[PDB]
């Protein structure tokens, strides 16, 4: 019993983790065989044109108490890729995935290529992410482990006005209208990730939480044109399909937890609370609920 | 900016992680130089816990009993022992991962990560504290226990707590890493519930004064309180005493703020009589009582 946000376990992250230095700027770099992933705004705009004025030894490299030599550097869209002439020995295996709004992911916070915290969050649908982080906090990467395979999915770029997060892909690309250059820069209206919302609702049934459960069943269209009335997104037929398995679970089929839901948006809680909160919980997916009402390990 | 409920990075206690197997039962047991941590019931069946004698049973164990696997390695048990609840099994070869440790016994309000395993295998990390009445609200599932709790300040990491037990109300109950329970548990399947809950007091305003920090203004109030008069006020709503070792604990939080201690206390009688009223804190509808004032210095300043 008992529903935690719960973050993947960041060992095989925590070896990939180093300081990347340029100038009088120091952040995070990820060291994956032999290149150090890291933001480019490392080097500060044309970054093409700042790029070519740097040579190999301006970048210093620190993972640990070692200096790692860099042998050549690249740019691939905001990401900077630096050659190093040591392959991690730590390096885990891996891939890089682009992650959809909705999605979840754990994110080890550095600081000087040290790790300070690991915390779980997701990709609002306005693609930033309400994350918590510092100066110097950039290059702390994002990640899922499936299976013995860490799949990186974000790399911290930088902090928007409201106090939330944006960031790119490995490949550099960011989440969201973003851009990496100092001006103005604000997130859009956000909504709540409906599909995990109801996944939620099953792990609160799962642990014995049924106060808000009714007799009653809705369609998908005025599930929806409730879910746009107050800013949740629309829930699909891929997010029922996906739903499948917790329906099963616990008797509850999604149009039926889609009617407590309905019920909850329009009348609220009235004191009450599901899994310690008083709010409808929105960073777990259903996959999340499966995995920690299930125990999967790495 | 941001603050969220944060987990130490799990790494140096995966490295540590090992299954443990008796008769049985399997559980996670903790790999730190030669010697394997876990809780001792893994010596006991289902039947035997209503009232075990665990120096009975473990006289007519033999090293051999005992399955250790780290990994894809069988490690064998050279020796055992008893300290209090936990079973300290002496293997024949040192972890290589093992980090720079220490074995501390924390205080109720205190917080810690948790690497949830299962089959000597890390699941998930999540951040707990430990209740007033000595339980932790986790998140744990059969084979879980022998997970531990620990914190990670500097590069060494402070082991204080073994997952042993589920309570009927679905939260848990262990020891520190020197077998002593949190609590007044027994490692017995007899009826044992924990006593009524309250909330984290010193941990609350800790946590006002990192929505302070982070630009959220709207609970303070013209009004200051006594200490003995917001604790009147507190314990009506389950709140644990603060004590004059909190208000000086909150100290650096109140000059980093420029609130005192009294004037939060004063925001809190507020929160505590009109609720939030729609509104949020820390994106929050609740108030939040598993974050310390050293939390709150660490994940706003460094
Ligand atoms: O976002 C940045 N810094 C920080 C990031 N995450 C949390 C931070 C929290 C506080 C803080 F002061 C800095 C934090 C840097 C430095 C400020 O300006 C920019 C502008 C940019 F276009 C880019 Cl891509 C990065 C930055
Ligand atoms: O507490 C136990 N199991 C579990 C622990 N943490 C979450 C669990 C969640 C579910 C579950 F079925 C078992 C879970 C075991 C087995 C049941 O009985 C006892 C009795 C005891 F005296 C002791 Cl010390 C341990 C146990
Ligand atoms: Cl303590």
């Amino acid at each position: 019993s008992g529903f935690r946000k719960m973050a993947f376990p960041s060992g095989k992250v925590e070896g990939c983790m180093v300081q990347v230095t340029c100038g009088t700027t120091t952040l995070n770099g990820l060291w994956l065989d032999d290149v150090v992933y890291c933001p480019r705004h490392v080097i500060c705009p044309n970054y093409e044109d700042l790029l070519i004025r740097k040579s190999n030894h301006n970048f210093l490299v620190q993972a640990g108490n070692v200096q790692l030599r860099v042998i050549g550097h690249s740019m691939q869209n905001c990401v900077l890729k630096l050659k190093v002439d040591t392959a991690n020995p730590k390096t885990p295996k891996y891939k890089f995935v682009r992650i959809q709004p909705g999605q979840t992911f754990s994110v080890l916070a550095c600081y000087n290529g040290s790790p300070s915290g690991v915390y779980q969050c997701a990709m609002r649908p306005n693609f930033t992410i309400k994350g918590s982080f510092l100066n110097g906090s950039c290059g702390s990467v994002g990640f899922n482990i499936d299976y013995d395979c860490v799949s990186f999915c974000y790399m911290h770029h930088m902090e928007l006005p409201t106090g939330v997060h944006a960031g790119t892909d490995l490949e550099g690309n960011f989440y969201g209208p973003f851009v990496d250059r100092q001006t103005a820069q604000a997130a859009g209206t956000d909504t709540t990730i409906t599909v995990n919302v109801l996944a939620w609702l099953y792990a609160a049934v799962i642990n014995g939480d049924r106060w808000f459960l009714n007799r009653f069943t809705t369609t998908l269209n005025d599930f929806n044109l409730v879910a746009m009335k107050y800013n949740y997104e629309p829930l699909t037929q891929d997010h029922v399909d996906i739903l499948g398995p917790l329906s099963a679970q616990t008797g509850i089929a999604v149009l039926d937890m889609c009617a407590s839901l309905k019920e909850l948006l329009q009348n609220g809680m009235n004191g009450r609370t599901i899994l310690g909160s008083a709010l409808l919980e929105d960073e777990f997916t259903p996959f999340d609920v499966v995995r920690q009402c299930s125990g999967v390990t790495f």
